[PDB]
């Protein structure tokens, strides 16, 4: 992804996005019952603790573009992928603006609580004045799709969350964008139904993880990922994306039976305008994280790019054996034979993308069941019930969460939340956890699980049916 043009918003009529310079984020209750390294991102040019430039770090992972066609590897790739999906019967038909809306099966609600976008951010317009859980009402909606229309520009935010100590230093802060509520709107009409199927089905037939829920998820990826696991780490991976990721995306939607105007939005996708406080710019290539369905077009995407580096480099490669869930740049796969992912990072360097290996690993080493991880949880076969597979998040990003908060008016759900990660570390590690709590009084007030009844309710959750 690379900006094309950048000029002062007022020049074009647009006003200043007055975006927040100071974060939400604030020492809990429990800053001082923990240790932690990671601090809020920086989100103003004047930070502090800043030893770099600010602007300049949050735009670099617009590293550029490689000008290709869509190439040999690519369209057997896409070939190969679509050939799975097809075997999941999306229906390409709009999905009726309630239920892309107001909720269904397989889609949640639209989040009432983000960003409404241009032009509303601009008019005071919140998403609550104009959509209603209580009513379902969308005759507002819809006078304002009709009054404002589409391909709007995008609203671009630093992301306020916690950062390492070098993140932080290196002002090495996220950017999300907000994609106007119209825009979202007719997207999550228009491909409404394909993000239902991808929700309801997690694992390698749409090689997606978006949705998923780890304490189920993880007993099946073992059970999905039978051969030798395959998994690297990508530096900006939505920036990256050059044009050419985009191309094939459109064509594997094709093949499903998207129309080519239907693939239009994939157009405002790649080739984007945004607001970021005073300034406004065009950017062509790169996933701009946060627009609807993301998360998944770039899962799907990185199914076309690993199919594609591993025909590239290996030409005897079989993909009907090769596996692989992605959950948008993270990926755990497996192929039956050892595969050498430096070689695919060279081939992907090609390609205008940066893969290192797993985890901050120096090299590209053998990923094992005992330190691979996804969506930074590690596997840990249940002792007594070896099918089942714990999702374990580290008591050390548990630690750093506990440590801060947005609102501790929330206190309560973010320390639950915390405790249902927390447990599956073992019952030692809980205790330990639980005990740090009460030795504040606030941690005293709080309904907190007992690890037995942890442990019971995960062994019965795998008894009810869930429907695909
Ligand atoms: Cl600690
Ligand atoms: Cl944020
Ligand atoms: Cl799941
Ligand atoms: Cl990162
Ligand atoms: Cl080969
Ligand atoms: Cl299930």
């Amino acid at each position: 992804g690379e900006i094309e043009f950048i000029e002062s918003s007022k020049d074009a009529g647009f006003p200043v996005i007055n975006t927040p310079s100071k974060t939400k984020l604030e020492p809990s209750v429990f800053h001082q019952v923990f240790e932690g390294n990671k601090e809020p991102a920086v989100l103003r040019s004047g930070d502090p603790r800043l030893k770099a430039n600010f602007e300049e770090a949050i735009f670099s992972k617009y590293i550029g573009n490689v000008n290709t066609h869509v190439d040999e590897y690519m369209l057997e790739a896409v070939d190969h992928y679509a050939g799975q999906l097809a075997t999941l019967d999306i229906s390409t038909e709009p999905m009726k603006l309630e239920d892309a809306v107001y909720g269904t099966e397989g889609l949640e609600a639209l989040d009432l609580t983000t960003s409404a976008g241009y032009p509303y951010v601009a008019l005071g317009i919140k998403k609550r004045d104009i959509l209603s859980k209580k009513t379902k009402d969308l005759t507002k909606l819809k006078e304002c799709m009709d009054k404002y229309g589409l391909n709007l520009p995008m609203v671009t935010y630093v992301k306020d969350e916690l950062r390492s100590i070098e993140k932080v230093a290196k002002g090495k802060s996220r950017l999300i964008e907000a994609s106007s509520l119209n825009d979202s709107v007719a997207m999550r009409q228009t491909f409404g139904n394909l993000y239902k199927t991808f929700h309801l089905n997690p694992g390698v037939v749409t090689g997606s993880a978006v949705g998923c829920d780890p304490d189920l998820f993880w007993s099946k990826i073992p059970v999905m990922l039978d051969g030798h696991l395959i998994a690297f780490d990508y530096s900006g991976y939505d920036a990256s994306l050059s044009p050419v990721w985009f191309a094939c995306l459109k064509m594997l939607l094709e093949k499903l039976g998207y129309t080519h105007k239907e693939t239009n939005y994939i157009d405002y996708l790649c080739n984007s305008h945004h607001l970021y406080r005073d300034k406004h710019y065009f950017v062509r290539g790169g996933m701009p994280s946060g627009c609807s369905g993301t998360s998944i077009f770039n899962s799907m995407i990185n199914n076309i790019i690993i199919r594609t580096l591993m025909l590239k480099v290996y030409k005897g490669i079989d993909l009907d054996q090769f596996r692989m869930i992605a959950y948008g740049d993270d990926v755990i796969a497996s192929y039956p034979w050892p595969i050498d992912a430096s070689l695919l990072a060279e081939a992907g360097k090609g390609y205008g993308l940066i893969m290192t290996p797993a985890d901050k690993g120096e090299c590209f080493n053998e990923v094992t069941w005992t330190n691979a991880t996804f969506l930074k949880r590690y596997f840990r076969a249940d002792e007594q019930y070896p099918f089942l597979v714990h999702p374990v998040m580290p008591m050390k990003d548990i630690h750093e969460s506990i440590r801060w908060t947005k609102d501790p008016k929330n206190t309560q759900d973010h320390v639950r939340s915390l405790c249902l990660l927390a447990w599956h570390n073992g019952e030692h590690e809980y205790e330990e956890f639980i005990r740090k709590i009460r030795s504040v009084p606030v941690g005293r007030c709080l309904t907190l699980p007992a690890f037995s009844t942890l442990r019971r309710k995960w062994l019965d959750s795998f008894h009810h049916h869930h429907h695909h």
